[PDB]
């Protein structure tokens, strides 16, 4: 138990998440969730960088 949920997550959705290195969110791929720690490995799109960031870092691709 580390990050609970306060969203739905499931693998092959498109989220945008939290760059760990710019603190910016960009659009990410879920490849792995792990609920347990709540977190959720990702694949950000179009850089093809991936990280294990928690589903509170995930947010939705809000088109505006
Ligand atoms: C959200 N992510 C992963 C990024 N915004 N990445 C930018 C740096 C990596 C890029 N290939 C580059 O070297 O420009």
């Amino acid at each position: 138990a580390s990050t609970q949920p306060t969203h739905s997550w499931k693998v092959g959705d498109k989220c945008m998440a939290v760059w760990s290195e710019d603190g910016q969110c960009y659009e990410a791929e879920i490849e792995e969730i792990d609920e347990e720690n709540g977190t959720a490995a990702i694949t950000f799109a179009g850089y093809g960088n991936a990280e294990v960031t928690p589903l509170l870092n995930l947010k939705p691709v809000e088109e505006g």
